[PDB]
């Protein structure tokens, strides 16, 4: 099945994309199934909840006490060389944290990566249905 190993917070960069220390190496890792309102790229830009989804995940990864990365079972990283993974602080994944405050969509889902794309989805509902932040 799948399984958590530890790593170490370097920087959270935004909403989805964070930098880690995993088996000694510095990467920066981008969450899997997920899409957060950009900060960044002129192409996109600062969008609409962009600011608070990058303050959410820098809060939940800056105070936990434990991070860890979860590897799906497809590629571990992305065409960029980012990691792709389910990011854990003491033990709630941040994906569905965010998908469940409206602060980020269900996307990417790019099989085989997809074994939590069914939980997510249920969190996207929940967070739609009491039209939370992307969603009000
Ligand atoms: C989440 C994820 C993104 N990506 C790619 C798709 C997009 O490519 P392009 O940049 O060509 O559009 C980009 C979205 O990342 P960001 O949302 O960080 O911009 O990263 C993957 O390749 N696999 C993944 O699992
Ligand atoms: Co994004």
């Amino acid at each position: 099945k799948l399984h958590k190993e530890p790593a170490t917070l370097i920087k959270a960069i935004d909403g989805d994309t964070v930098k880690l220390m995993y088996k000694g190496q510095p990467m920066t890792f981008r969450l899997l199934l997920v899409d957060t309102p950009e900060t960044k790229h002129p192409k996109k830009g600062v969008e609409k909840y962009g600011p608070e989804a990058s303050a959410f995940t820098k809060k939940m990864v800056e105070n936990a006490k434990k991070i860890e990365v979860e590897f799906d079972k497809g590629q571990r990283t992305d065409k960029y060389g980012r990691g792709l993974a389910y990011i854990y602080a003491d033990g709630k994944m941040v994906n569905e944290a965010l998908v469940r405050q409206g602060l980020a969509k269900v996307a990417y889902v790019y099989k085989p990566n997809n074994t939590h794309e069914q939980h997510l989805r249920k969190s996207e509902a929940q967070a739609k249905k009491e039209k939370l932040n992307i969603w009000s």
